[PDB]
């Protein structure tokens, strides 16, 4: 690329907005709250988009000349210029046309992700490293979901949802995002195996507490969808007749943690250690191996944990921990 | 001690039988298995305690000074003197004598952990490596149950017992053996608590196969009086109504797995790091601070583990694995 631009901010330092300073935003009788909020994410997005493009950088020379890579690669250039290329904002006309660019950009970078695993997997030749892959992808996708956090939230606080401060929910209830996302993953179930496990949540159920549910939005239907389809492949000759998926809520004041909890018969020894790899699979829903990893990337990014505990010959129970807000 | 006997044995290396080879005597027509096993055991005895004694001489000497350590040394170190000195088996009168001297060097070490960890405790001023005391109580406890493996399969092999090779049952069920275990510490339970949690017991319940027992009847009433007592501190305002204990037993291939699940609460995040560490308790059932770190020694030596699940404001899973036999 050699653009000194993008060096320039490449070494200039990220500023992370805390959930306490987000909600305190709320300036009605006068927008000026959503002036400071746009003042700050387009100074703040050109330097994530840079932090980015020193990672491309820094990949063995080989491999960011394969084509999907380079092809990436100018994608944040293009988009490190059209944001910087943008003049500051003043008035309410000003960062109307910043929200115009930023979700224009957010369709343009969604399957950014895709593309990136595909040039790394056409690569394999030339890739020595064994980490390197899921390092540059668990750096990417985490990249990624702070990007849209702060792009999401701001472009969210030009709508009145109840309960809601941008992406924060000021009233969450863990069962209640849990069980919208249980019949979703039924549904997918069904569809292939004929019929789904029932889902059962016990614990903290009426636990309800501020938190940011977009990363939830991700890892709950990927985890129920490997629960789901676990069960189902180890009880094909009952396909009707399968055990109950339990999911628990436990909510105490560091952290909340979901456990859930399958008779699918376990993860094999063989398998354990290469589950939590990109592309790995033993089969859209399956036939993808990003469920796993994208989860423990996310949840690991927001100071919590995803651990799995293999029983194998009767289930898995996967614990899904997340830091509170605040 | 200065002594140049245990010098010559602190450096012979370790044999340990395997199960396999265990089995591999029922010389019943003749009594020739019964002297074949004694002659190895006469052998491999003095090696296993001249290894401690290396180890008690490796302590720092502020600590080796001290007078239950001291003793404990001196105990180990009589130990060796008394069976080497023994003169080699070759007649049944010969194997009988030693069994004498076997089961009363059995009786006469019986409390060695004890006073170990008091000498240690003791000398908290001095020890400066935090590891140190876990590292050293982890070693003694093994290398005595490896001892007490050896010394109560020879002395087993002169009974009679069904479904039993001396120490390794033939037909072991892990329902029956946790059935076992679950009654005694309800007992305890009771006593201290005025009622105790019902134990369910699901997943391989009919699951039979060869064993060594004897770890599993230390580990099970441990981890079920830790379960049971947790129960009963988090539900003190209804004492006749807690909640089950729910054991899944697993059978592969490659190990059994048994997972203890109670609703106590779970292990606070501040103790999580420490749970695991000799003498911390928070607290005879309890006050003693043993039961975690014995049973992972034990667990690890015999090619398992021990790990915990805690979910802070619901309960704690257990999840104890051992390696098959053969
Ligand atoms: C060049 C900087 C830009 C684009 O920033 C992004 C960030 C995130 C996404 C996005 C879309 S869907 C999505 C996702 C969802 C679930 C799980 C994984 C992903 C993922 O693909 O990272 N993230 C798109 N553009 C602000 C203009
Ligand atoms: C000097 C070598 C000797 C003595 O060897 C031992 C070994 C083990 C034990 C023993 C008794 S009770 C026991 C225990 C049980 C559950 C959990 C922990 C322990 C323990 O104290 O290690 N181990 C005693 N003497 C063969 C003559
Ligand atoms: N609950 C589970 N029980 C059994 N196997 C599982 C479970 N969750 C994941 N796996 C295994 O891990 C592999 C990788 O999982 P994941 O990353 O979610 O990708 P995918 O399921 O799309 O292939 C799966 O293909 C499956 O073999
Ligand atoms: N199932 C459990 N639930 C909650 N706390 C537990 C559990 N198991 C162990 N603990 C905690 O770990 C501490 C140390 O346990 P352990 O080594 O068994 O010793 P003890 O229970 O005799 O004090 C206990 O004092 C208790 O605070
Ligand atoms: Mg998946
Ligand atoms: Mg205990």
């Amino acid at each position: 690329y050699n653009q000194s631009a993008i060096d320039a901010a490449a070494e200039k330092p990220s500023v992370r907005l805390t959930p306490t300073m987000m909600l305190y935003a709320g300036r009605s009788q006068d927008g000026s709250h959503l002036l400071k909020s746009a003042r700050y994410l387009q100074q703040e997005l050109p330097v994530r988009i840079a932090h980015r493009i020193k990672g491309f950088r820094c990949l063995p020379f080989i491999i960011g000349c394969n084509p999907t890579i380079l092809h990436v690669h100018e994608l944040y250039i293009r988009a490190f210029q059209k944001l910087t290329d943008f003049p500051p904002i003043k008035d309410q006309a000003d960062e109307a046309q910043y929200c115009q660019l930023v979700r224009q950009l957010l369709d343009d970078h969604k399957d950014v992700v895709t593309l990136l695993a595909e040039g790394l997997r056409e690569s394999r030749k030339h890739i020595e490293d064994e980490k390197l892959v899921r390092y540059f992808l668990d750096k990417t996708l985490t990249s990624r979901l702070g990007i849209r956090m702060l792009a999401t939230h701001h472009l969210a606080l030009h709508e009145d949802k109840p309960d809601f401060v941008g992406i924060i929910c000021t009233r969450l209830s863990p069962k209640k995002i849990i069980e919208k996302w249980v019949d979703f993953a039924r549904r997918l179930c069904e569809h292939k195996y004929g019929n789904a496990p029932r889902v059962r949540i016990n614990g903290h159920v009426a636990a309800r507490f501020p938190f940011i549910p977009m990363p939830l939005d991700y890892i709950l239907p990927e985890l129920l969808k490997n629960a789901m389809r676990a069960t189902m492949e180890s009880h094909l000759d009952t396909p009707y007749n399968v055990p109950d998926v339990v999911i628990t809520i436990a909510n105490n004041d560091v952290d909340l943690i979901i456990r859930i909890s399958d008779r699918g018969g376990g993860i094999a020894h063989k398998d354990l250690d290469r589950v939590m790899d990109y592309h790995f699979t033993t089969a859209p829903m399956h036939g993808f191996g990003f469920g796993l990893p994208t989860s423990r990337a996310y949840a690991e990014y927001l100071g919590g944990s995803l651990q799995l505990q293999s029983l194998q010959g009767i289930g898995t129970d996967v614990y899904l921990r997340l830091r509170h807000i605040d």
